[PDB]
């Protein structure tokens, strides 16, 4: 596979140097390029097992087998004397700049995946442009560079989650000896939002500075792929232009869905609006049962809010359903109200948002339960969390030939390639892939390395760990119990489980036998860990390390041999013994 | 090794049944034993690869090769018909009770290791006694069942640590929008102590109930091994008696050291006294630089205390010294004062503890710095944390023949056996072993299984993860950087590292570039992870999962391929790229 690898690498790399760590002529070229401020990829052949074979294969491209060999956009440009010739004649800058296209890479979308791909490509001398545009929500909310996670996703969600957790810290404080009057303590929504938004602002600015420092052209513009290599751009002044690029990365993400009911778009809000909302939501209805719905409902209740969640059928569809029930039970026990087996019919406005006192309006929500009984209740705020959708009709001309699935997501190969061979898709729009920030980032970085630095490594989308940041957090890595049983049969599945209690909860008088963990294992494969699940505080911190072990093919024996750290919650994974089949209670 | 294994198993097991899962005669015996309330170990031969060989070998003990075969204390007692014969004749209870000794196992020490070993042995029908006695501290402090971790160690330490962390949660709360008057908030030491001690009380009681429920004889008595099988006991009424046991487990732990200076024993306190201290310590001097010293100094400062730490030479000797410096730097930056290169000479009393108002006394501490300058300062409380020591002269007669090392710890084989073959040592007194609670527990449980259930599994003492619960926590698994370099040479070591910042610290306006992590790797062994180190909040929760991966022989590649969970602190381990040799700054 050496010949195939080199053919691909030479064809795709923007500026690449084939080198050896011990060669003085290679160092001379490296020093020249560094002085000339020419960024490039470097392949050290003496550090590869097939390095000798690569040298021989290079002759098919350069007619020489020696090092160094420099290539620019598919063409051999010279050995050490030749590169220094260009340098001494003021020709080098022009040569390493010659291109058929404006850019080696155009990234459409300045979110998690797009920024990661763009920055990484620039490192290897790919002339890169990143396009980002945020179409305003129906009520007019917009934000800066960084995409969903930075502005209206993971970052503000976790910060508001923390504000909520601090409510319970205030309660715990008394039991640990702290003297305070909780009856005189209140939360100010707008002060929290201002703090959150100040941090988001530093991230917006941070990414702009990063792109500048990486010599990436940032355009705050709407991009449209009109042919394989042509991107139509519309700027802030509505001026339309066309730029060209060799490789294109589609990383445009998704936006919240709205139910097709009267009043939904006019009066409801989504997560897009919530995180910069100038007024306190007040009495809130969340319509939906996604992790987004439950996370938002969760922190609103902890901030003292009157919160109701309207659930069509089940919670967290796709997630382990035992764990999902436990997540919901905790929320219900702590004041989140659930309108079960219930759907909305219409939203009517009873009061407009006060824009000078920053107070919410009032809405009438009409719906019905499956039993036929009517739902009719007043809420100050209605939040829709009924899923998210790609919007590639706004990004992609149909004549380009990029294939989309029934859901409107891009059908990709295992190296992120679309049906148009120079066009790639990463992040939430990549059909079938886990829709998470670190996945988008890994995909973008690994892709950029393959395109421009001769890397071979593909992104591994299997056993990607997750955490739902509900009031009691839920971390998971691998298969749900039901999926493992479906795949391998009940007779081949063993489940080890236990309740636990954080030491911190003892003095604080919190619940016994609520925090919970399980390992789903395959009996015939040396008790291989197929799935890990934990409900408890800091579940993300607990889960992460185990994801490495699971990647390596951890068995129950590996967990058993490892010694716990005491006192922690995570140590409970090291001493599990109660099986579900035994019928023994998991209580402690 | 089948013959050797069976010989050992038959010789050592108290009550054991050799069985097959498919055999109806085996089920009959199991049902008889369960009805008769006879606990026993069971070996299912059809579940072992060498099961057929074991059947043949059993004939050397029983003259039969069939299942079931029941053994009591080294003797074949019968097949299925024979066991049922004993049962129908009211003979079975007497037979399974026949013994040369009072107990199959006597555990001296009712702490982490001892309780774990005792409870586990009883499960397999070993007649077990657990002895525990707490010799009072010089000022008279004593406590209940459960040992060091439960009463004067991990448990109260972490709870007071949490009380300290809640101080900073109160600060963070304001930035997250919570309205409170911090100028009117104070901490009450005694209220905290009462809460902590209430939980310790439930653990004391919990362990007593557990021993009762496992049919373990608990004696609140001082034990002394006077011969291999004879233990002299002294009860609360000073009455002296002798009990006999087949196997003996020494699990007597350690107690705090005092420096040999005037006033030390009379006026100073240790961790033994601190966790139930009826008065607030007030202005405090901690003498020592162990994890105990720094943990205690740490939480006292967070509870608003005026705290000084006297350090002879370095912090956390034995731990990674870069990490140790970072731990100390954080503490110093947050108000813990350090008296560096300083030793104490004498403690003089200036005021006696007020026993009715629960207020501290006052002490004058005189010392000297290495530069010759005098140390003279008044403190309300002086705490010694200058190490811990075994006290086996109080437990062990010299004529028994149990070998101790220069430090007074028991020299053991890799299966915890002392130089007296029926006598074993576990926990802190086992020479050379990591002195941690889960280690003692694993050792005790695994030993009990080997002795009484035919297990082969040894305790793995390598790469045992740790966490120091200082104000900023420090988690580690594996080798320090300096130890890795010493072992393999600097040229074979690569260190990947990064600063990070908890998302929670952003809005709270806490430090950039203080939290830190590194992976110490071996270049020639596919970048094998030799050591993992993390400074940051919840470092124990972060570290634990990775300890499984390290046990399995994780490489840098395994970390790289694993996807992060966002937003967490732990995810930073999945994207490390900056090496120490490159000289690139780890700042973010
Ligand atoms: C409320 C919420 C909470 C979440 N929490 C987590 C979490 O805790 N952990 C986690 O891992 N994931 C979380 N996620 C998911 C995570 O946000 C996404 O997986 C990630 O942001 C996807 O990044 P992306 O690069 O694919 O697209 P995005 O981050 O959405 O970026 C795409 C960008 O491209 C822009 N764009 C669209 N069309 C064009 C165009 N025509 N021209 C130019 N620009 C365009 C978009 O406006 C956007 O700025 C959360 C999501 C939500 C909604
Ligand atoms: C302040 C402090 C904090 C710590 N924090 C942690 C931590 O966070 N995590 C961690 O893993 N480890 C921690 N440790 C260490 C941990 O406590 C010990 O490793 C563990 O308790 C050792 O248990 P053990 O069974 O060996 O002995 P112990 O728990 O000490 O139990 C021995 C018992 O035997 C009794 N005894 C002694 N002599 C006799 C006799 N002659 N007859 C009858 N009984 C006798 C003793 O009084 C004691 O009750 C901490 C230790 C200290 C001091
Ligand atoms: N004339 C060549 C010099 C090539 C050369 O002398 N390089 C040596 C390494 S120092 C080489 O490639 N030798 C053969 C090999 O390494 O296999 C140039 O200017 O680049
Ligand atoms: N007489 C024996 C019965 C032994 C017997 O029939 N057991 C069968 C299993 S059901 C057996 O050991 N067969 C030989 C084997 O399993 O290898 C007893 O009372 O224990
Ligand atoms: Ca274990
Ligand atoms: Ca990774």
């Amino acid at each position: 596979g050496t010949s195939q690898w080199l053919r691909k690498t030479v064809d795709s790399a923007a500026v690449i140097l084939f080198s050896k760590t011990t060669c003085p002529y290679c160092k001379k070229v490296k020093d020249v390029l560094a002085e000339a401020k020419i960024k490039h990829a470097t392949i050290e052949l003496d550090q590869l097992s097939n390095g000798s074979a690569i040298q021989k294969c290079l002759a098919s491209f350069s007619k020489i087998e020696t090092v160094p060999q420099m290539f620019v956009r598919g063409k051999f440009i010279g050995d050490s004397q030749t590169v220094l010739k260009y340098y001494s004649n003021d020709e080098l800058a022009g040569i390493v700049n010659e291109s058929k296209y404006d850019y080696d890479l155009i990234v459409i979308g300045g979110g998690s995946g797009g920024l990661a791909a763009g920055k990484e490509a620039a490192k290897y001398g790919a002339k890169t442009a990143v396009l980002d545009y945020v179409e305003p929500t129906p009520i007019g909310t917009t934000w800066g560079l960084g995409g969903t996670c930075v502005n209206v996703g993971c970052i503000p969600k976790k910060l508001m989650h923390q504000a909520g957790l601090l409510s319970h810290a205030l309660e715990d404080a008394e039991h640990f000896g702290w003297s305070l009057d909780r009856s005189k303590i209140s939360h100010n929504w707008s002060t929290m939002v201002e703090g959150v938004q100040s941090h988001i602002g530093s991230l917006n600015w941070g990414y702009k500075v990063a792109l500048r420092d990486n010599q990436v052209t940032y355009l705050n513009a709407k991009g449209r792929l009109i042919s394989p290599h042509e991107v139509q751009i519309t700027d802030k002044n509505q001026k339309v232009s066309t730029i060209t690029g060799n490789k294109i990365i589609l990383a445009t993400g998704e936006r919240p869905k709205y139910p097709e009911i009267p009043g939904a778009v006019e009066y409801g809000i989504t997560s897009d609006d919530l995180f910069s909302l100038p007024y306190f939501p007040g009495k809130t209805l969340v319509i939906g049962a996604s992790y987004v719905a439950l996370e938002c409902a969760g922190f609103l209740a902890s901030l003292g809010g009157d919160v109701t969640v309207m659930v069509r059928s089940i919670l967290l569809r796709g997630f382990d359903q035992q764990m999902a029930e436990k997540v919901g039970d905790y929320m219900e026990n702590h004041g989140v109200k659930f309108a079960k087996l219930c759907v909305p019919d219409e939203i009517k406005q009873l009061k407009v948002v006060d824009t000078e006192n920053n107070k919410p309006g009032l809405l009438l929500v009409k719906g019905h339960y499956t039993d036929g009984k009517k739902f009719e209740e007043e809420f100050e705020t209605v939040i829709f969390a009924v899923g998210r959708e790609p919007q590639l009709s706004k990004v992609l001309c149909e004549t380009v030939g990029v294939k989309l699935d029934k859901n409107g997501r891009v059908v990709c190969t295992d190296d992120e390639q679309t049906t148009v061979s120079n066009v790639y898709a990463i992040g939430d729009i990549n059909a079938g892939k886990p829709q998470l920030t670190p996945v988008a980032i890994q995909a973008g970085r690994y892709l950029a390395r393959r395109l421009f630095a001769g890397a071979t490594e593909l992104t591994d989308y299997s056993n990607v760990a997750t955490t739902v940041f509900t009031p009691l957090e839920y971390g998971a890595c691998g298969l749900s119990e039901e999926d493992a049983i479906e795949k391998y049969g009940d007779k081949d599945i063993e489940v080890y489980h236990s309740n636990f209690k954080p030491l911190e909860w003892t003095v604080a008088h919190r619940e016994d036998n609520v925090c919970y963990m399980k390992l789903v294992c395959r009996k015939s494969d040396n008790m291989r860990v197929l799935g890990l699940h934990v409900l408890g505080p800091n579940a993300g911190e607990i889960t992460q390390g185990y994801a490495v072990a699971i990647k390596m093919g951890a068995t129950k024996a590996d967990f058993d041999r490892t010694i716990g750290i005491h006192p922690t919650c995570s140590e409970t994974f090291t001493t599990l013994h109660v099986t579900k089949k035994s019928g023994v209670s998991p209580i402690v």
